[PDB]
């Protein structure tokens, strides 16, 4: 594909600081959705202001999980079927934490967020359909975890 490389070419930039890149992906995240903060359920405690999150050190290994499924996604970028179930067993996974399917698209948003802040004029139109398909089709293999 065309779009393939440009998923890989977009992604390198990022994927060498994932924890810096993962932490823009997440302040944005809870700058357009704030309900999201006390999902994050660790030792009891709710993360009060989303400041808080970013002291987290189970956190910040998360923003680190988040970056290593995307990394999992660009290199299967060419046939994602393969990491379907995988992928169902993380919605599932999610459902049960009480993220609601719809946040996911959220989640989508702050992601072209961060790509578009870090390529700045190389994140073209074309990067960012195709970094869309590329992440809706990951979200559907995903929201077979909360039945269908
Ligand atoms: C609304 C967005 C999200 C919320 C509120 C959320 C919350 C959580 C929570 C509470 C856990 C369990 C505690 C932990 O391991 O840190 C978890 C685990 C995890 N999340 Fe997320 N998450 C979100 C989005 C994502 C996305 C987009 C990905 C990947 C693309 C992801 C990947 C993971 C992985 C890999 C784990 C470990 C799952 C396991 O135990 O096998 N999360 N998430």
């Amino acid at each position: 594909r065309p779009e393939s490389e440009l998923i890989r070419q977009s992604w390198r930039v990022v994927s060498r600081s994932p924890l810096e890149h993962g932490t823009v992906l997440f302040a944005r995240l809870f700058a357009l959705e704030p309900s999201l903060l006390p999902l994050f359920q660790y030792n009891g405690r709710q993360f009060s202001s989303p400041e808080d999150s970013l002291s987290s050190p189970e956190f910040l290994d998360h923003i680190r999980k988040v970056m290593l499924v995307i990394d999992a996604a660009v290199t299967n970028v060419e046939d994602l079927s393969s990491l379907e179930e995988y992928l169902t067993s993380l919605g599932r996974k999610h459902r049960a934490v009480g993220v609601r399917l719809s946040s996911f698209s959220t989640v989508g948003e702050s992601l072209l967020y961060m790509l578009e802040k870090s390529l700045g004029p190389d994140f073209t139109p074309a990067t960012r359909t195709a970094w869309s398909r590329l992440y809706g089709a990951v979200v559907q293999a995903m929201s077979r975890g909360w039945d269908g």
